[PDB]
């Protein structure tokens, strides 16, 4: 067992020191490396449960028992007086810079889990590039580095989920005493526009920034492997070449669908082009029920449009169907218009968008009922929300031979490698995890750790908690009641729930059972928490911290032997009683 | 040890049945309790794992070892036949109510603890009388049923805290694309004031109809304890009379503390005032630095207020003193004054309150500082905050042996039992408790339980979460820095640090590096985690789901593993890595 960790780690490590804290020839070492800005990763044997067996398991690569201990891409390079005599030679530099490669790493796309693989990796003396290229929308939208979240998802989406929040802090403040007049108030959309897209601007810089500081060299280019350690690059002049690397991440993401249906593509737009729209997009239909469509919906009713979405079946398959109906029925009743049991037949053009005077265009969309019955109104802009797909064909030769699924995405251990033994994939594309910013964050960067400084941790992906942004908030951490249900049976599940208002609500005259939360229980395992669930103001919030307890393995009785935070919309869960099965209501 | 606990729960149990889920004669007593309106406790002896040892026990009392067995204050009623003929003989309504006491609980105190007790306690069929009087503040300012939270504490200064929170709203919406102009918006206090004490009064309607419902008693009226078992009220036209019970709970509460200075009396208010106050306040002093005087400063100054707060010597003693500096260090940056190391000698009055015109008066006040230089400013409004203490002088006769700490607080055990066997105390006047309204409805309610349904539950005093509803809000669970370094030394402790920005402040222009948080933990305890501080917005919503974590003994490592959500403040918690002793920098 410790053999082949550390023949792995020697192997794959680009520049690596054995070291004890308490030795003055290894801080003699140390600093030498500092000086020559020779960036390296450092193994501690002092403060490792068995790092006596590693000491003798050296010597399988050096000949000596002995620290420090100098490697460089899996070659023994030399003790104390040995690497001070490179040093005094001028001949350090020589040395650690040898590779049968370009770059120990490159990095395939430089969004959400490939900046972060490439920044850690660097950290310990990986040498190292990121590969990011655009390709634009239909209609020729584009932006910098950063991927999807950055540009054109959560951090944009949750700025005009703010934005359309503050429409009910100005409606509330009348109540809580100050003069405004909510009704003579209006919204400008290209000023939110342009505050979203300043801050934006700065992440681009701030990325662009932190990789040049780690010294990773940034390449604005389109990237294609095309043999296990070739990747061929085409920049923004049509310029083909070929870099070679010593390990590969695949961390390319994905990009919106549209139906195939005439006008679709021509006339529609998607998540890609609305958060740096010129014009407000006036009465609006969104196509599809998935977070992005309710969410998007949700924050353009809240800025005053006249909103309109069009569901086939249900809202947000693979979330609890209870809690959807509630968000659903919410935004209904806050100014969502819903066509339900619908589908769309063609778009068709009656004006031109107007890019002059800053105006969209108009539309007719005719579709059909699921009975058989028509639909056909004219709307200004359509957004299409139907998934998210890769287009790994354009990214990987099929001769390389890394596996994909039936939907196209990458086949992985659990340690992210892939059926070729020096490519990995993290984040969207990797089969079967989930599909969210801190996941391809950690993933990435537990890989590098992996991968260029001898760890071992794995990333969990078992319960992580999610949000979904919506005009009220729904938070959820495991799994929902009806997967509850079918795994263990009825009779083993247990409900705990209740509505609430929030104090904020009251002075306010807002709603006093809409907002609820409930927590799923199996009663053979101690009632153990299966899932948690909560619809109400801040529910990211609320919703974090208990994810660790979940992770800890909580029970309902952790959650009562627990003293609440007053006044709190979270501590609501620390006095739950009544449960489904006793049939008594829950309203407050 | 399971026959001591079946002594004690047949004992105390007002109306309790000895039952088996799977039994139709159990049924059958069920269904004639349920329709004569007998409310009772059930023990199913088939749900727990020694009900064989407890149904052999059970005959050491009536002389029987099968189920159902009833009892009534202790004495042994009868099986299924004789329940069953003591209904048909409209024997059964006498048996049920034969007591040695007018009452099986007597609560002192209408309050978080003591409401949520007696209420519990009607549930198992207790006969019970809640006593609840509120004695006027010395400008004559009184107040419904529900205690300090609901009528003059959590309640109302969390909702003044919401009206501070819209005045930043209003500027925020600005730079997010509403047309709206901050600077032409005012506030009106009596507004609010209105707004606010309208809840406040559909609590004290809801409480009543809540007591009415369980079948308690509720008498408006000064409750003493004189002996044991009687308790002596003195009701709203001073008659005075004695009732006796099996059980007493003392529940009464905390009222604020003046300075003894000339003037203090007399010209400022206190918090008790505050909440319902007929005019804006103006021009104002806060004396005291607790989370009381904070928080009220806070919110006067987002309401436009000009306020200064004069500091005997540190910000919220007891609290991890790093976070207590950002969360003033803040205040002093968006508007609040402080008068620092810094106490009053007496306050001089210039003008009366305009009650005609709804206007404050006008007020001179003189201190000094440590040092020995003088203070001397006026303002329109004193409010004190030195402190809150109980006077169970006026509940409670020497006589019957309730034991008092120092501080006049009482002495209790871990089951909430005084040194007198039938009398308990909870909520603020539990010595060494923390002072918290969750706190005192956990054991009101957890107290019940065991008193009248053979419970055996405790409530648990450690770990309790808290947050501070600061302009800028600080959440903390478990040790300060400080006490976990003189506790285990500082070789023994590692800080996890970051300072961030809400996303919401982005666009907003607002501050880059003003709130932090951090993770205090144990080195050789597999870096578990002692405590856990944030300050930042929804700074309760953040810390409540941590404190279910630290509960079950949370490290590091634990929050390593578990991954954020996105975008939150809350998510930070889950990637720290900065460490204090490494001096790198946590912006
Ligand atoms: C509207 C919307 C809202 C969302 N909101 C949230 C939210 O609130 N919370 C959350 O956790 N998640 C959210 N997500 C999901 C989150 O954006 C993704 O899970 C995350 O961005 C995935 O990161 P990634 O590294 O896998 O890919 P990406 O972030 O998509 O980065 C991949 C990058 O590689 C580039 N690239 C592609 N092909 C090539 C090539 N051949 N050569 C070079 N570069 C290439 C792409 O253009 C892109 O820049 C949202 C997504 C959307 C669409
Ligand atoms: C300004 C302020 C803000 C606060 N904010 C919070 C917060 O955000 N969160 C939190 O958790 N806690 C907060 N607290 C603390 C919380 O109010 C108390 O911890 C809680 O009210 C204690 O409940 P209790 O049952 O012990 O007493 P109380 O709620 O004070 O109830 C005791 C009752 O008994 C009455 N009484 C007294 N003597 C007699 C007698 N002889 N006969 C009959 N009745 C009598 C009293 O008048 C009162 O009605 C705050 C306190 C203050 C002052
Ligand atoms: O009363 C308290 C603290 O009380 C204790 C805390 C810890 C302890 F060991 C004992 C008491 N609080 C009221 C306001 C916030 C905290």
């Amino acid at each position: 067992g410790t053999s082949q960790w550390l023949r792995k780690t020697v192997d794959s490590a680009a520049v690596i020191l054995f070291s004890k804290t308490t030795c003055p020839y290894c801080k003699k070492v140390k600093d030498v490396l500092a000086e020559a800005k020779i960036k390296h990763a450092t193994i501690e044997l002092d403060q490792l449960s068995n790092g006596s067996a590693i000491q003798k398991c050296l010597a399988s690569f050096s000949k000596i028992e002995t620290v420090p201990q100098m490697f460089v891409r899996g070659k023994f390079i030399g003790d104390s007086q040995t690497v001070l005599k490179y040093y005094s030679n001028d001949e350090l530099a020589g040395i650690v810079n040898e590779s049968k490669y370009d770059y120990d790493l490159i990095v395939i796309g430089g969004g959400s889990g490939g900046l972060a693989a490439g920044k850690e990796a660097a950290k310990y003396g990986a040498k190292t590039a990121v590969l990011d290229y655009v390709e634009p929308t239909p209609i020729g939208t584009t932006w910098g580095l950063g991927g999807t979240c950055v540009n054109v998802g959560c951090i944009p989406k949750k700025l005009m989920h703010q934005a359309g929040l503050l429409s009910h802090a100005l409606e509330d403040a009348e109540h809580f005493g100050w003069s405004l007049d909510r009704s003579k108030i209006s919204h400008n959309w290209s000023t939110m526009v342009e505050g979203v897209q300043s801050h934006i601007g700065s992440l681009n810089w701030g990325y662009k920034v932190a990789l040049r500081d780690n010294q990773v060299t940034y390449l604005n280019a389109k990237g294609r492997l095309i043999s296990p350690h070739e990747v061929q690059i085409t920049d923004k002049n049509q310029k083909v070449s070929t870099i070679t690397g010593n390990k590969i991440i695949l961390a390319t993401g994905e990009r919106p669908k549209y139906p195939e249906i005439p006008g679709a593509v021509e006339y529609g737009i998607t998540s890609d082009d609305l958060f740096s729209l010129p014009y407000f997009p006036g009465k609006t239909l969104v196509i599809g029920a998935s977070y992005v469509a309710l969410e998007c919906a949700g924050f353009l009713a809240s800025l005053g449009g006249d909103v309109t979405v069009m569901v086939r079946s249900i809202l947000l398959r693979g979330f609890d169907q209870q809690m959807a109906e509630k968000v659903g029925d919410y935004m209904e009743n806050h100014g969502v218009k819903f066509a339900k049991l619908c589908v769309p037949d063609e778009i068709k053009q009656l004006k031109v968008v107007d890019t002059e005077n800053n105006k969209p265009g108009l539309l007719l969309v005719k579709g059909h009922y699921t009975d058989g019955k028509k639909f056909e109104e004219e709307f200004e802009t359509v957004i299409f929300a139907v998934g998210r797909e890769p287009q790994l064909s354009k990214v990987l030769c099929e001769t390389v031979g890394v596996k994909l699924d039936k939907n196209g995405r990458v086949v992985c251990t659990d340690d992210e490698q892939t059926t070729v033994s020096n490519v990995y994939a993290i984040g969207d594309i990797n089969a079967g995890k989930p599909q969210l910013t801190p996941v391809a964050i950690q993933a990435g960067r537990y890989l590098a750790r992996r991968l260029f400084a001898g760890a071992t941790e794995l990333t969990d992906y078992s319960n992580v908690a999610t949000t979904v942004f919506t005009p009220l908030e729904y938070g959820a951490c495991g799994l929902s009641e009806e997967d509850a249900i079918e795994k263990y049976g009825d009779k083993d599940i247990e409900v705990y729930h209740s509505n609430f208002k929030p104090l904020e609500w009251t002075v306010a005259h807002r709603e006093d059972n809409v907002c609820y939360m409930k927590l799923v229980c199996r009663k053979s395992d101690n009632m153990r928490v299966l899932g948690l669930h909560v619809l109400g103001p801040n529910a990211g919030e609320i919703t974090q911290g208990y994810a660790v307890a979940i992770k800890m393995g909580a029970t309902k009785a952790d959650f009562d032997r627990t003293i609440g935070i007053h006044p709190t919309c979270s501590e609501t869960f620390t006095t739950l009683h009544v449960t489904k099965k006793s049939g008594v209501s829950p309203i407050v």
